[PDB]
DNA sequence: ACAGCGGTCGCAGGT
DNA sequence: TACCTGCGACCGCTG
């Protein structure tokens, strides 16, 4: 066992075993030949990144529960988990040799950082003589293969989207990979050998560096959490098949929505088998809705997204941006931090970037609320500022989704009616007329009556006293006004697509 | 050409 | 309940 070859597996995004190919081929070729390979499934922890701002403590700690979770399942197989900690540069060199890697697998993703990270990986593996077995699995569909059966273009509307993804074939769902038989535990390198836990998964204190930033622990890491909530949601298929998207409340106390995004984004759950068990249920109900409202839709949507952004590198910036609609945002340093804080004075924007920062995650019309307001709505701020504060606070932050969302939203691009303004006082109201929502994430506001807890300036200061908050002191006076700011924005947006126009019609 | 259709998720005021 | 209309006058696709 002195002369054993090394079969890795690098986890960076498909953090589970379930529909695994990737992980399941290393397994798989394991078991064939049984004295012959030691099993490394390895996740690469860069520890100098635990300070970035951009990665908040709710998000360090869904990694923390995550990583123990894979770890856990890997015993089961009669592996573990790998945590070696640095980057990826200088990690791939010593491990090659010390391991001698014969293979290594990973699932492949589209983003720009991890384009280059691979492509670099793949040089070093070709370079040193280990073979590179890489798979898509994060998606349903390969962009790279919607692009080409679409004729060498990603498709701008979802409509035309569907029509190219339906000519593809989905690949078999797999399920979790064999037990590893014969398998003792890899010799220690070097590394291990000064420390024997040095590829431990790491502690809540080691990943989270500022844990006062830490709120309720709602949605657990991990593809246990990810399988459990998943039925728990398919559970009632009536509830399933008639699921449409713009008909969920964005206010409910409780997620009106699956909350499968975190899990879709780590990979903790395979957005695959998710796609599998929609279809089983929608075959079994004739009432049903379709893309672009329904519950497979919006797996869709996340589809489109993934696709749009693989073809452009610059997808997160308004510059450079081939979809992106070229705006004169303004900055505007005092509201922004009122916007990012939730003190913008109006209490249902307020209310909902309160949740965000405490629970990592808020319903997408809520998500609709406050990206309209900082952007074309109200604040007349770039999405590229907005897209940063999502980024640090969200749990499902995804550089394809958050970017093409952002856009949507600001009507960049893929939107277009800017007419149509959400309003800050009057869109949750529909759902939450008493303002529920509103008491618990602004509870300096509870005692304010719903009939103008959505808008506290309409109370006299006499009643403010009563209610025991004054606006000014308790609670901020609105940044700006609605009414006024809106519609003067809405002239801005139809000067900013006129000059866009000219633009086009002038490359002509 | 260039107008008409459809477009995941607007508001306010109708019935 | 769950539509309907005016507001002003978008885009991408289509033929
Ligand atoms: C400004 C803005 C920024 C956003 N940033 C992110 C982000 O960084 N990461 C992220 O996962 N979602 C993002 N979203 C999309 C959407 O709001 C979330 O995916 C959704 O709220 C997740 O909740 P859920 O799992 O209950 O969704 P469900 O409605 O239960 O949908 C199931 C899954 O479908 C996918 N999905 C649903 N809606 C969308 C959508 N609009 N776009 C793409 N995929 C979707 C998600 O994977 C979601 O988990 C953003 C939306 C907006 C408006």
């Amino acid at each position: 066992d002195s002369q054993r070859s090394t079969l890795v597996h690098w986890f960076r995004k498909g953090l589970r075993l379930h529909d695994n190919p990737a992980l399941s081929h290393i397994f798989t070729a394991a078991n064939a030949a049984p004295g012959r390979y030691f099993v490394r499934p390895i996740f690469i922890l860069d520890p100098g990144i635990l300070d970035w701002m951009q990665v908040g403590a709710n998000r360090w700690r869904f990694l923390q529960q995550t990583l123990e979770d894979l770890d856990n399942q890997l015993r089961k197989l009669n592996s573990r988990l790998f945590v070696v900690r640095g980057k990826p540069a200088e990690v791939f060199p010593r491990i090659f040799k010390s391991w001698r890697v014969e293979m290594l697998t990973f699932e492949t993703d589209i983003e720009p950082y991890s384009v280059t990270r691979d492509a670099a990986v793949q040089k070093l593996a070709k370079a040193e003589g280990v073979r590179v077995e890489t798979h898509c699995s994060h998606t349903i569909y390969n962009p790279e293969l919607v692009i080409a059966k679409n004729l060498g273009k990603a498709p701008i509307t979802y409509q035309k989207f569907l029509g190219i993804v339906e000519q593809l074939k989905v690949p078999k769902v797999l399920g979790v990979p064999e037990k590893l038989k014969n398998m003792p535990t890899p010799p220690k390198d070097e590394v291990e050998q000064k420390d024997s836990a040095a590829y431990d998964c790491p502690t809540m204190k080691q990943l989270v560096k500022r844990p006062e930033e830490l709120g309720p622990n709602k949605f657990p890491g991990g593809e246990t959490e990810a399988l459990r909530r998943m039925e728990e949601s398919l559970k009632d298929e009536i509830w399933v098949a008639r699921f449409e998207k713009p008909n969920t409340a964005p206010n409910s106390l409780e997620p009106s929505t699956t909350v499968l995004s975190p899990y879709l984004k780590f990979g903790c759950l395979s957005a695959r088998l998710f796609n599998q068990k929609l279809k089983e249920i929608i075959k079994r109900q004739p009432k049903h809705s379709q893309p672009p409202v329904s519950l497979i839709g919006q797996l869709m949507w996340r589809e489109f997204y993934y696709t749009v952004a693989a073809a452009e590198p610059n997808f997160d910036r308004m510059l450079g941006n081939v979809y992106c609609m070229q705006i004169p945002w303004q900055e505007h340093p005092d509201h922004l931090e009122a916007w990012t804080h939730g003190r913008t004075g109006y209490p249902f924007i307020d209310a909902i970037m309160r949740q965000l920062r405490q629970e990592g995650w808020i319903h997408h019309l809520a998500r609709h609320a406050v990206a309209c307001f900082l952007t074309r709505g109200d604040l007349w701020i770039s999405w590229e500022e907005g897209q940063r504060v999502f980024e640090q606070l969200l749990l499902d932050q995804d550089w394809a989704l958050n970017a093409g969302n952002w856009m949507w939203l600001s009507a960049s691009a893929f939107f277009h009616q800017y007419f149509r303004v959400y309003s800050p006082v009057a869109f949750g109201k529909k759902t939450d007329p008493q303002g529920h929502y509103i008491r618990k994430y602004v509870p300096e506001l509870s005692k304010y009556p719903a009939g103008c807890i959505y808008e506290p300036w309409k109370a006299s200061l006499v009643d403010q006293r009563a209610y025991g908050c004054v606006l000014g002191t308790d609670y901020p006076h609105r940044i700006v006004k609605h009414e006024v700011v809106h519609k003067e924005n809405i002239k801005r947006m139809g000067a900013a697509y006129k000059v866009n126009r000219e633009v086009r019609t002038g490359k002509e």
